[PDB]
C-alpha cells in the first residue's frame, strides 16, 4: 500500500511544532518492528496470498529457519527428516537446499 | 521513563503461570525483544496526534517505508527526495519532510 | 520445539511464488525478522498462562519496561527494585520478579551497552 501511505504521511500535519515530527521521524526508522507491514506486503503481492494467511507463512519460515540455525544443522537428510511424508517433494528439497546454504551465516546473527 | 499502573496491573498476570521458570523466561525475552520498544512509540504517536491506534499504525509504517528508501538509494538531492511525493501533496509537509532526511541519509 | 502441522501446510503456499529467488528471500527475511520473534513469544506467553493475545501483549509490554528500565537506571540491590512496585502488590510476585531482575541486571546493562 503506497497510495493509502501518503494518506497517512498527512497526518503529520496534525502535529504540535517540527520538533515532534523531527523525533518521529527517527524513530520510524530504527524501529525495525515495522518492517514487517513491508515484508507482509511483499509476500501477498508475490504469492497472492491474504494479509492474515500470509502472517501463517511467515511464522512457519521464522520458526523452521531458527530451528535449523539453533540445532546447527549441516547435514541435508538430516533437514529432510523433519519434513512429514505427505510434503511437497520439489519444494520440500528447495527449502531444504536454502537452509544449507544459509544456515553458516545465519548461526552469526545472534 | 516511568511504570504506570496499568504496567503493574499487567505485571500480576504471571501469577497465572505453571512454575517459575515461565516468569523467568518471559522476563529474559521481554528484554531482549527489540519490536516490544514499539507499543511506546504507538502510543506517543496515537496521543499527540489524536489519531485511531490503527491510524496511527499505518503513520508509522508509512513513515518507516519512507525513512528506508532514503538510506536504500542514499538520496544525496536535496531536490531528486522531494520527487517521491505526488503532485497533489502538502507542500510545506514535502519540504519539511525532505529537509530532515536529506540531514539524517548519511547516519542511515 | 518442533514444527506443528499447522506449520507445514503454511511453507505449502510457498508453491505460490513465481520464482526460486522470492523463496529464498523469504527465508532469509523471515529468519532476520525481530516482529516475527515476538509473535513467537505471544503464542507461548498465551499457551502458558492461558490468557489473550491482548492480555499477553499488555505483559510483555510491562516486562520490557521493567526491566530495561532496571538495566538503565542500574538498580543492583534488592531495596531498590522493590521500591518499585506498590504496597497492595502481591507479595509473593514481588519478592519472585525482584529475584530473577537483580540475577540479569548485570547482564542486561551489558547487553544494553553494545547496542
Amino acid at each position: 500500500l503506497t497510495a493509502e501511505h501518503f494518506a497517512a504521511l498527512q497526518s503529520l500535519l496534525k502535529a504540535s511544532s517540527k520538533d515532534v515530527v523531527r523525533q518521529l521521524c527517527q524513530e520510524s526508522f530504527s524501529s525495525s518492528a515495522l518492517g514487517l507491514k513491508k515484508l507482509l506486503d511483499v509476500t501477498c503481492s508475490s504469492l497472492s496470498v491474504t494479509q492474515e494467511e500470509a502472517e501463517e507463512l511467515l511464522q512457519a519460515l521464522h520458526r523452521m529457519t531458527r530451528l535449523v540455525a539453533f540445532r546447527d544443522l549441516s547435514s541435508a537428510e538430516a533437514i529432510l527428516a523433519l519434513f512429514p511424508e505427505n510434503f511437497h517433494q520439489n519444494l520440500k528439497n528447495l527449502l531444504t537446499k536454502i537452509m544449507l546454504e544459509h544456515v553458516s551465516t545465519w548461526r552469526t546473527e545472534a
